């Protein structure tokens, strides 16, 4: 694997994996399962640690990248204005959950992270059948080119050391060797919500570098 990646075995908790992959990494990707409480929750517990880590970016799929504008308003106004701003988007993965990514973006910012949008305007229609469901994928995937341009280009502007880009697990898909495709590589953290395993590194398969022992809703 790209000796930028180092894989350090996790050290325990939650919260000390997270910032400990951080610690290791100049870049590390949280690909996140929609809808699932635990994976902002642990942003939010992680934020001021990950800050203290060198960690001084935190990009976001959630957010688009062209209104990055509004979204800095929203983010002073407080986790409520956060919420609606991302609701016409994202309100459809619960309100609770919505809740919650609004709390870790809050979290991260007045930890003195920037927060940033990466996501691009692209429509597809709801998959159905087998290879709509194989090709809508494939079409998101493509994004992944425009999500890497805008996270590196947000780092920049504020000379971050380290970055977090925070999205879709499925982008990050078979990213053992060079991280994500069509992006930087990175450590790619992965989630275990089955509450059987613990963190360890991933041996299953290479869609992760590590896998974090979480709970599910
Ligand atoms: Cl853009
Ligand atoms: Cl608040
Ligand atoms: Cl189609
Ligand atoms: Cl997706
Ligand atoms: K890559």
């Amino acid at each position: 694997i790209n000796p930028s990646i180092n894989v350090r075995p996790p050290r325990g908790g939650p919260v000390d994996t997270l910032v400990g992959a951080a610690s290791d990494n100049n870049l590390v990707y949280i690909g996140d399962e929609h809808g699932k409480l635990f994976i902002p929750k642990l942003i939010t517990e992680s934020a001021a640690k990950l800050k203290n880590a060198g960690v001084d970016h935190l990009a976001v799929e959630f957010v688009k990248h062209s209104d990055g504008a509004a979204f800095r308003e929203a983010l002073s106004d407080g986790k409520s204005a956060v919420k609606h701003f991302l609701e016409a988007s994202w309100g459809r993965h619960g309100d609770a959950w919505l809740d919650k990514v609004s709390e870790a973006l809050c979290s991260a910012h007045r930890a003195g992270i920037y927060v940033s949008g990466i996501d691009r305007k692209m429509a597809i229609d709801q998959p159905k059948t087998p290879m709509q469901k194989i090709l809508y994928m494939k079409k998101r995937l493509a994004l992944n080119v425009a999500w890497d341009a805008a996270a590196t280009r947000e780092a920049s502007a504020v000379c971050a050391n380290k970055s977090i880009v925070w999205g879709g697990a499925g982008h990050f898909s078979n990213s053992k060797t060079d991280g994500p495709k069509d992006m930087r590589p990175g450590l790619v953290i992965s989630f275990d919500l089955t509450g059987r395993g613990s963190s360890r590194i991933n041996d299953a398969d290479e869609h992760s570098h590590i896998v974090i022992a979480g709970e599910d809703n």
